[PDB]
């Protein structure tokens, strides 16, 4: 028994992947993703231009989670687009690219450049819906005309499949909004639920002191805090997306943990914090852990429970 | 060494009491948490006509917290009114009465009732925000003009100092526009933050189940999962109303949690989840672990260090 599947037009040897932002900033972390036993990667989420981040601390965790506002470090699109182009061994397993340009024109130039890299090597593009309005507004996805005008312009400049990062939500009206908005776009096939939980603030009570020094210590939550909201975010997305795939993400630590996920009806498994703190020996022990439940369950393949999660009456 | 404090003209022996929902439902209950070491209680939400809420399982707690759906059963406005104005015994500690009526014109009709029983006895009102919308729509707080319309309505029908009970928020143009929406009424003198995370979802793995009946299992999160959530919200809030009192709810298992709450600017503090699971028992302890944290620091009064979290440079 394997985990293989299939999807987007590609092979996966298993649902695992990292969640963007982690491990996939440098080509060593790119190469160290590559050589694990994940499925698939992706890279952390670019802009046009190279950016430092912010000052650190900037990333901190802790037994039951994470928070950063790491600030959009990164290399810089020329150098994710070459590292998609000239350097990703294909042959070992698919490769997502994240883009968060910093306004929607930025993200269309991004776009337009990777199309016919996506066309001759096919790598998948993830559209992080948590690049910023502007100062003084909602993050994009917070904001639905804007969500929609975002995936407008870059449906027209890209023109192939590609996927959307979005933010959680927390309420019944904004999950039928967020995915109305989402099923207007038939290149969108894939929407990842869900990215941090925003803004929270983690306090150390010896020092009286927040623990990250950007935003006055306000930063996005992952790993075990986020669960059951990233539980209810693909769910969400699942039942009102019938035509797309959903990816999970958020609060993956064990094979019990993907298990919900894809009980929810993640097709894809992305893997942040748990990632971030133990390695990426983490996924050999995630694919044997959810194999077992499997085993124990009778279940020979994702399919067989993929989305049936059994509501009470 | 003292946990005493005074605010809203009243005297309270310590900041704790419990979360509106938790403990206060019958007469029972809120006998019970008068005999506790608390030092304030808060009345079910209460709608105009008893409601018996909906189906169960609607509440399940589990190591990192709760969800709920329960829909809002309670025993009926004048139920709460008369325990407010002929059973409790203000001598022992202060009460809180909460609202949350089904529409504008529900609570309006409430409030005028309520404020002679507020000036002759003074039990005081926390008027619930996420009392929901109409429907499709989102909560009144996530609409930041129908909140406008229900504290302008209830300003002018009651008349006397007040608070609400806020959801949490995790965009900070969303903080500044609610604390803007709250900063227009003098007469909202407490904001009580924050309610449950809206709509999680827990999924037994064993039973591939969620786990609560209405809904298909989406419900509000308490706990463990909140406290950095809630922690963000109180000091979000601390800061942008300098003339509001803060009252800090979420994930409170704890002296220390409520140590962190207090820090980030809260005055009461409210325990829900850890409540229910523990019994009134609860408020010992928490005012014995946060008076060892007090000596430890040197600290007298909780005036010493409310609001003075520490951020870095
Ligand atoms: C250090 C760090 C960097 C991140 N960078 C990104 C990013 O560049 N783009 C993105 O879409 N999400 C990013 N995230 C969010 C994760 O992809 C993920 O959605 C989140 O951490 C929740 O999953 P987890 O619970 O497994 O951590 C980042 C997370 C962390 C902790
Ligand atoms: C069973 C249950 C019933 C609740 N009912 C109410 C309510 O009637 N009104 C209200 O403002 N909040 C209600 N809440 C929210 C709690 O007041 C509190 O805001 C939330 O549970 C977070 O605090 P905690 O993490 O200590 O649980 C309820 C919560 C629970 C778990
Ligand atoms: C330019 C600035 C407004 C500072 C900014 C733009 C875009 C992002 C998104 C990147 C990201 C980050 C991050 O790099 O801080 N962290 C996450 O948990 N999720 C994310 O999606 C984060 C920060
Ligand atoms: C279950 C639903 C019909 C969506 C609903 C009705 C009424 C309320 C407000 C009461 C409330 C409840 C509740 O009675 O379900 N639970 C909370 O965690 N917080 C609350 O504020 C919250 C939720």
């Amino acid at each position: 028994m394997c985990l293989k599947l299939n999807l987007l037009d590609h092979v996966f040897a298993n649902p695992f992947m990292n969640a963007a932002g982690v491990l996939c900033s440098t080509e060593e972390d790119l190469r160290c993703m590559t050589a694990s036993s994940s499925g698939a990667l992706v890279s952390k989420s670019c802009t046009s231009a190279p950016r430092d981040g912010n000052p650190e601390p900037r990333y901190m965790a802790f037994p039951l989670g994470s928070i950063n506002s790491m600030g959009l470090p990164n290399l810089g699109f020329d150098f994710y687009l070459k590292y998609a182009s000239d350097l990703h061994d294909y042959s070992k397993k698919p490769l997502f690219l994240s883009i968060s340009g910093l306004s929607v024109e930025e993200n269309v130039a991004m776009v337009r450049r990777l199309a016919p890299v996506a066309q001759e090597k096919g790598v998948l593009l993830e559209l992080n819906l948590s690049c910023p309005n502007v100062p003084g507004k909602p993050q994009v996805a917070y904001d639905f005309e804007a969500m929609r005008t975002y995936l407008q312009q870059v449906s027209l400049a890209y023109g192939l499949p590609f996927g959307v990062k979005m933010p959680p939500y927390f309420d019944i009206a904004h999950f039928d909004t967020a995915a109305a908005v989402l099923n207007e776009f038939p290149l969108v096939k894939f929407v990842t639920c869900v990215n941090s939980v925003g803004n929270g603030l983690v306090i150390d009570a010896e020092s009286e002191s927040v623990v990250i020094k950007p935003k006055q210590g306000f930063g996005g939550l992952g790993g075990k805090y986020i669960l059951p909201t990233a539980l209810a975010n693909v769910n969400a997305f699942y039942r009102r997306c019938p035509d797309k795939l959903v990816f999970g993400c958020g609060g993956v630590y064990s094979g019990e943990d993907a298990f919900l996920h894809i009980l929810a009806g993640a097709s894809m498994v992305q893997v942040g914090t748990a990632l971030q703190e133990e390695g990426p020996g983490i996924f050999t022990r995630l694919e044997d852990e959810l194999l077992e439940i499997m085993a124990r369950k009778g279940y020979r393949t994702l399919e067989e429970f993929r989305g049936r999660v059994k509501t009470i009456e």
